[PDB]
């Protein structure tokens, strides 16, 4: 079975990374970072994510493996000291995650897969789109910005901003303001927004046209802006799991205590 | 068709009441408030939540409808100036919005519904309980009280609480704190919780054993209380739908601009 | 000079009281809890609030000193090994933190003095209050109850209800909303208020008159109640200071990290 | 006596502004934009806001005041039609408002003066910082970044941050948080601060030393930053008082209902 491993390019995580190496070539393992089917990141959430956008066009054939070298992460799900063990069962059963989709459309248009979230924020001076949730205009926001997570990306920028903690088995996507303005004039609906499939977020500018969208780790200023498209993506991230590690579980180990 | 019309009890409802069934004698349908397939409801959401738990034994052979004697409510869906059109279409579709057990065990049990949330808060003194989730030790919660509200139930008590306004369409439960204690020695997650369905939440005492628990606008005190347990319920409230109303236009016209 | 010592009740509390009155009786110090000048509490800082209280009505003659049996509370300043270092040096510069004042007025008129905090709630059911400042009608508060905090009382309940934390040099109040209920036709400020001086808060009833008004520890049920007033009180609580030991400092040990 | 007219540039405010230099021609009273002692700001707050900084060199001899040429602002106390009232009572009392410094330190060192807030972000990617309260190490904090604000300056930017609306009688600062990363390794204090007099909040980097910097409307990229500095100043801007219009009422207006 094909597989490669992405690192995140300290001294512990290469040299965990070359060990795994020399494990699979004690099995019927090829590397292949063209077409792999199993893609093993060591690191931290990150380098996940990295490895994630990395293989983002062949996602259906490709089940993710985390590996956490420093704190445990959310993404990543093994300790470095259980890593002989995960090469010996990788030659088990494979969960699914939803995806959150975003297409930006100028005066072409560019789609993205984002598996935390994707932020809107203004190029400078204020920002100002008109919401827009299955062609009915909703809002009209004014603030610092907006964040369109998925379920799994609930506890990363979603969580800082005041959303819920969503678990992903879900299929939907949560939507969150950043310093939302609101007076007697200018009124949001402040509530985190919680969208199932098939329903379409658009947001619309009023009068700056160019605005700084990130999706995941990646942010890039776009220019000549029409509309700003979210919805709940038809691709899921395949994860390869091994055992029983719950989300909840996992959530707990991350906030509360480990 | 056999049906029943819950009125709020003030002037404008019972004559607004009155008339509709004058408009029913003019068609097949009888008037019967035992086993009645058409439950209408004429006044406010309180007066929704009071004929839902009036039948709340017979949920899936009846479909309800809601008029807004005042301000538009989140069930009430209809204007007075619109119920003759009413009876008319009245003589369909059919959504299904989902619904909350609540099962509380003492040193019997006793299993409730709820249409928008149940909460628990302390009989006097202060508010500890331990939070399981999947039978997993969550976190010890100190505050004020919990509160797990539907779909629907989002945009009631849950959305005060910081929580995130979620679409009825999706099958979920949401989990709310009261003011919760978090300094070095107590720490709670403090950001909402959305579960799927089969996930089961259980509140556990730890000193105090009386809870003063609510169900909806219901709130009475249990004493000597082992478990409290919080799921998805299998059972739905089925709505008579004439045309189409969004939740999120629902949500627009209550919070932002009508 | 008169001085007396309050204890928590436990086995490690009752102990270190008696270590130190044994360490007194080597000194010029009489025991004496009718006019004491001097007041050390042992315990928590509930031990400490049923100190205050405890001698309300001689705060000017009275220096206040805080032991912490278990963890480090705020009022309470000294660790139980650093106990007959105490005593010694109590044989010194005082410092004064502000007070809130409460007067509740019927259909005569009841005072109270907080160290902590002032709330009040329903007596059951529904809480509607119109909110006054200086004479100004400012809003009709809905929801469940509001909380009227001391600036040292801004780190207790004040803070779980996402009040700031404030500090104790600054004579103000601070006021919280709990669960404010927002929509359409309901408005509340949201934003935390904090009053200086001679500035008063009001709050009248609409409907109910009943209120279940709390001040610090204490909660009492509240009939006929026509008005109930906060303002900054000109007394102030002194605490007897042996060394330097800053707010801020006293604020990271708690919440950050010790 | 002399005076200066800011206009924000539209039609009806440069209309207003000629007029009310007319009826100033009409009294002794010498038009001077160089040393003024009554400066006029037509407009909105950032209209004021731009006049201040336009004069924040000369602050002890001049009494600012505003007119709204649209909605009602904090700054801005004075609807168009009452203009020609305001030239006759101008040929009265002063009240001061606190202000912000901030200096900031490289590898010189550059102050600024403050009526609304002064922002600290990153210049892309992450933002940490060590803040140090006092020469205390009180936190690092993660996020987006942080705002100190003044009084009067609480129901601007502090507002939509979850900051508290403070009185602008009270010599203070208050710092909010920006999305503030929280979980098991990093810990923020997440409730506001508000700092008194002749505190020091000083802010640090860790690794990344450009920030975008921004004070009230201005905003420019710092590099070789080595510390900020945040404290209350000891000037104070003077406003022209001509009768009663209360603070909490003027918050009242602004975002209850006017
Ligand atoms: N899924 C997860 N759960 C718990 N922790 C996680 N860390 C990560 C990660 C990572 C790698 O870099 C890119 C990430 O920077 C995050 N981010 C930016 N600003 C903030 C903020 N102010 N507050 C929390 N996050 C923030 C985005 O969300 C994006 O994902 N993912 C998760
Ligand atoms: N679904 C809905 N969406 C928008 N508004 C709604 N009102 C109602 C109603 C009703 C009838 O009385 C019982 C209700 O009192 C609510 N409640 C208590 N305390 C609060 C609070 N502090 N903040 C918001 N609610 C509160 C509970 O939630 C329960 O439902 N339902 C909705
Ligand atoms: N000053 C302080 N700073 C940091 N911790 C402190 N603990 C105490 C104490 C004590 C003794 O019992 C009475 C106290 O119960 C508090 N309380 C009630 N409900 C909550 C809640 N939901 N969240 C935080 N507090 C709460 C009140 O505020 C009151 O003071 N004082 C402080
Ligand atoms: N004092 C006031 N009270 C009530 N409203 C006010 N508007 C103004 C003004 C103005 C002129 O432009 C510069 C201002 O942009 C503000 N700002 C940026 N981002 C936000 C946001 N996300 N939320 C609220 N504000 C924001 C800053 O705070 C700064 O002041 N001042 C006030």
């Amino acid at each position: 079975m094909k597989y490669m491993i992405t690192s995140k390019g300290d001294e512990k995580s290469d040299l965990l990374r070359l060990n795994m190496i020399a494990g699979f070539g004690e099995y019927d393992m090829e590397y292949d970072d063209v077409e792999p089917e199993i893609v093993i990141s060591i690191g931290g959430d990150g380098t996940f994510l990295s490895a994630f956008h990395q293989y983002e066009e062949r996602l259906d054939e490709i089940a993710f493996i985390g590996i956490h070298t420093g704190h445990l992460g959310f993404y990543a799900d093994w300790r470095p000291a259980e890593a002989d063990k995960l090469v010996k069962l990788l030659a088990y059963q494979k969960v699914s995650y939803p995806l959150l989709k975003t297409t930006v459309k100028y005066g072409k248009e560019a789609t993205y897969l984002a598996l935390n979230e994707s932020t809107v924020k203004s190029s400078g001076g204020p920002f100002v789109v008109d919401v827009v949730i299955n062609d009915i205009h909703f809002e009209r926001f004014r603030g610092d910005g907006l964040c369109m997570s998925t379920p799994s990306g609930t506890t990363a920028y979603n969580k800082s901003l005041g959303g819920a903690l969503m678990h992903p088995s879900i299929e939907a996507m949560q939507l969150t303001e950043m310093a939302s303005i609101n007076n007697r004039v200018y009124r949001t609906i402040g509530s985190p927004l919680v969208f199932p499939k098939h329903h379409v977020v658009s947001l619309q500018p009023v009068n700056d046209k160019d605005f700084q969208i990130s999706v995941d780790h990646l942010s890039i200023l776009h220019r000549d802006v029409q509309e700003i498209r979210y919805e709940v993506s038809a691709k899921k991230i395949h994860f390869a799991r091994f055992r029983s590690f719950p989300f909840w579980r996992r959530v707990h180990d991350s906030f509360i205590e480990d």
